[PDB]
């Protein structure tokens, strides 16, 4: 025996499917300039009765909640099979003494 090798064959991803079997968005960070894919927590910016007919539909100018914070939808959901947006500050979020 003794002679033990690496054995590793394959490593790396492939062509991904569109947003359907998964939920995420390409977030552009304006504070540092990093581009990272964040998870979409809420598809609505906590507004009251969207007068733009935004029935939970992801649209240009709409702000979604993510693990990085509030993200603004810049392009239509479908480009490259993914959504693209910018990280911003829309909603208020401080701690609550329960």
């Amino acid at each position: 025996g003794d002679r033990r090798v690496r054995l590793i064959r394959t490593r790396g991803g492939n062509t991904k499917v569109r947003l359907a079997s998964d939920t995420r968005i390409n977030v552009v960070d304006p504070e540092t300039g990093k581009v990272e894919i964040a998870e979409i927590r809420n598809v609505v910016e906590n507004t009251a009765n969207p007068h733009f007919v935004r029935r939970n539909i992801i649209t240009r100018g709409a702000v979604v909640e993510t693990n990085l914070g509030n993200v603004r939808v810049t392009s239509r959901p479908g480009q490259d099979g993914v959504i693209n947006g910018v990280l911003i500050r829309e909603l208020e979020h401080h701690h609550h003494h329960h």
